[PDB]
This record gives C-alpha cells, structure tokens and sequence, in this order.
C-alpha cells in the first residue's frame, strides 16, 4: 500500500496474509480475504505449488494469540484465467480446516445483490504489500482510500476491460495498491467490490482490480460443490 495509514489492529478481521511457495525460487506473498470459514478469495496470479494462510495478523513479524496459521488443501483458479491478458484473475483457496471465529478473525459476506459498480466513489483497500517502488513489504497491515475511476483512465493497460475489471486510484495522487497487495479486497461502503490484480511497475496509479460481480455465479458454484 502506497500513501496509506496503518490499520487499527484487527479492524479488518477477514484479511488473509498468503505465503506462496514455488519449487524454484523463494517465497512470494499476497493478500486475500476469508469468505467462508474454510475458503479464502485471492488473485489467480498468486497460485503456487503450496500456500499457507495466516489469519488474525496485524504485525506479521510478531507472533500472537490472534494468529491462525492454516493449511490450504486445494487451489481453485477461475477456469477462464488467462496469464497473458490477466482476465479472470481470481482464485479460491480451500482450507484444510475451518478457521476459528474470534474478535480478530471472521468472514466478509456478499449481499444477495450482484450489482455493477459505476465510477466516481471512494473505496478502501488494505494489504501488507510494498510502500513504494524501492521499499519492502509493510510489517503492519496498511490501508488507503482510493477513487473509483471511469474506465478510460485505465486505457493504457491495453488488456483492461470495463466489464471485467475496476479502474482504481486517481492518477493525480501517489495513493495506490501495489506489489504484495494482490488479492486484497476493495471495499466500497463496506462491501467487497473487487480484488487487487495488477498495475504499473513504477507504481503510478490507477491500478486494475478484478470485478467480483462478474464471478458471483462461479464463486457460488465452487462453494456449493466443495
Ligand atoms: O508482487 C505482486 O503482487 C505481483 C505479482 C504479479 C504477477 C502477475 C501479475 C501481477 C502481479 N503482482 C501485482 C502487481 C505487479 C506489478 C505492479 C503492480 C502495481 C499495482 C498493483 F496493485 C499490483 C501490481
Ligand atoms: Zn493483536
């Protein structure tokens, strides 16, 4: 998160910190969010050979009783995920067990409505990602208020599409999701409308988020059938 504030500890109890293992390099990290006691939503580009989820975290460098370190048994990438265009950049993680509900750990549900969100309004995103181009990931959960933009603001991302994705962050400001924030939810008036997907290497906003609304039928399908 660039240009944000430190979150009040445990104030976003659905937030998930993902450590992703690959066979041939060191760990990578993403965000995500708990939508059922045994399911986490994140970005498909955060897939790996294996993933460990930490719920209940604020400062990820300091173990505490709120932590739940949970095994992932299976990763379910959206079947239309494309690694070139990054369309359908969304994935469900099934946890080996159900998480414990605590003050610091709970789910974020969807409203029954599956409405399309138009541009104009302010939304919030949180994550442990980098705080600048040459800066490590934050030890503490950070968050930032960003402007939903009209889709033309993201035209320079030549594979951006308005019906699949949200365009997030006023280009006049430095405030933005960034590397390490992948998979984190964008909340607009307290409702999850998108997922951090990608942006510019130089961190100039806007960034591109996966629009959850398109995927609700998919999300329902995996949840009902697993
Ligand atoms: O480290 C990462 O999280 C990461 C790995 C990765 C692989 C394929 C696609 C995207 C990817 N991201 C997100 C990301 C990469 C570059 C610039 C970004 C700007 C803004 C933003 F929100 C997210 C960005
Ligand atoms: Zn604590």
């Amino acid at each position: 998160i660039i240009g944000g504030t430190e979150s009040k500890p445990h104030s976003r109890p659905y937030m998930a910190y993902l450590e992703i293992v690959t066979s041939n390099g060191p760990s990578k990290f993403c965000g995500g969010f708990l939508i059922r006691r045994n399911f986490v939503l994140t970005a498909a580009h955060c897939a790996g050979r294996s993933i460990t989820v930490t719920l209940g975290a604020h400062n990820i460098t300091e173990e505490e009783d709120t932590w739940q370190k949970l095994e992932v048994i299976k990763q379910f990438r959206h079947p239309k995920y494309n690694t070139s265009t990054l369309h359908h950049d969304i994935m469900l993680l099934k946890l080996k067990e159900k998480a414990s509900l605590t003050l610091a750990v709970g789910t974020l549900p969807f409203p029954s409505q599956k409405n399309f969100v138009p541009p104009g309004r302010m939304c919030r995103v949180a994550g442990w990602g980098r705080t600048g181009v040459l800066k490590p990931g934050s030890d503490t959960l950070q968050e930032v208020k960003l402007r939903l933009m009209d889709p033309q603001a993201c035209s320079h991302f030549r594979d951006f599409d308005h019906n699949l994705q949200l365009c997030v962050g006023n280009p006049r400001k430095t405030k933005s999701a960034f590397k390490g924030d992948s998979g984190g939810p964008l909340l607009c008036a307290g409702v999850a409308q998108g997922i951090v997907s990608y942006g510019r290497s130089d961190a100039k906003p806007p960034a591109v988020f996966t629009r959850i609304s398109h995927y609700r039928p998919w999300i329902n399908q995996i949840l009902q059938a697993n």
